[PDB]
């Protein structure tokens, strides 16, 4: 069930598609980034077409939509990473096993400006920085804390019925942490400079 | 969902107690007694977890596509403590919760070929009533190599293509006795064996 806005992959299961600047898709993703990163220069935006990651992610989304008994489980967030991690994330997505104040999960920022920090989007031996735009199944969330390996339970009387993610601040979240594979789909890769 | 599962009436999860004398019970008992003849089985439960099954079967279809005509799936054992059983039944095998193995071939979830390995008190810790717990697990071993203690994912097949990974690792490729998996939904807890001395 590969999305309509994907372009043909000649029967292959993975490709990185460079977006055409000035077209609707590129402009939408650039706007999300320039909301907080207008001083950064975008070299390119690539659409990540990873059939297997998409499949696994969409299954988790359908499950979370059933479990939570409503949609609105998905947020579009940012993830800065070093150039050496980009091939892995493109192919395999996010891996909690690869500061973790809110738990031992994968971190995503609400604002590109946070992911744009050199500590996350480390400039490569050419000044280029890399940030993903990520579909994240945040679902029902709670405040995180150091040392979590999964989200807390919604009620400790049922210790296996878990929150879907944690955040720094439930009323005004700026980051989300997920603890399971295939809760996040890297949808675009932005290559940019300071 | 498999057509021989009990009707769960829209419910997403059930444990089904098997009957001795049914082929399904007897095959698991025989697989267990092959190496654990000194222990006695209290009961065997079939684990019907719709979401874990769906996610696992997606991963299996993907590995079946990627590997072409490999037997990607092995039926293996996993001993665990009573405290972990409710979590595994609902959520499967989380590498983030895994103990360090006495012989480490990587930081992942360990599965044994022989029930005797999983039957060690270090894995199937007897509970306060002397009950030991072992899962029988469909594991996507895929294409595997000898692991190494440092691993947090399986190693690449080719050092010049670091993202094209083995599916799992083992202690010995010639004579595998354990497999380690490093990803969620690569192992489906199919049966829970409750047993005693
Ligand atoms: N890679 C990223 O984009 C990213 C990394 C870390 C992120 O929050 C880290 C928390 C904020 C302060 C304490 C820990 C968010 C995003």
């Amino acid at each position: 069930n590969l999305p309509e806005h994907w372009t043909d992959m000649n029967h292959q299961l993975f490709c990185m598609v460079q977006l055409e600047p000035g077209q609707s898709e590129y402009n939408t993703i650039k706007d999300k980034f320039t909301r907080t990163c207008s001083s950064y220069a975008i070299e390119k935006i690539e659409r990540i077409q990873n059939a297997f990651l998409w499949q696994s992610y969409q299954v988790k989304k359908r499950q979370m939509d059933i479990k939570n008994d409503h949609k609105n489980n998905e947020r579009l967030l940012f993830h800065g990473t070093d150039a050496d991690s980009v091939p892995y994330v493109n192919q395999h997505g996010f891996n909690r096993s690869c500061a973790v104040s809110y738990g031992k999960g994968t971190y995503f920022a609400v604002d590109a400006s946070y992911s744009a920090k050199d500590t996350y989007s480390k400039p490569d031996s050419n000044g280029r920085k890399h940030m993903y735009v990520v579909r994240v199944l945040t679902g029902v969330f709670t405040k995180g804390r150091a040392g979590l390996v999964t989200p807390p339970p919604k009620n400790p009387h049922n210790p296996t019925d878990l929150f879907d993610s944690v955040t720094n601040n439930t009323r005004s979240p700026k980051l989300f942490v997920v603890f399971f594979d295939n809760q996040a789909y890297p949808e675009y890769l932005i290559t940019f400079t300071a």
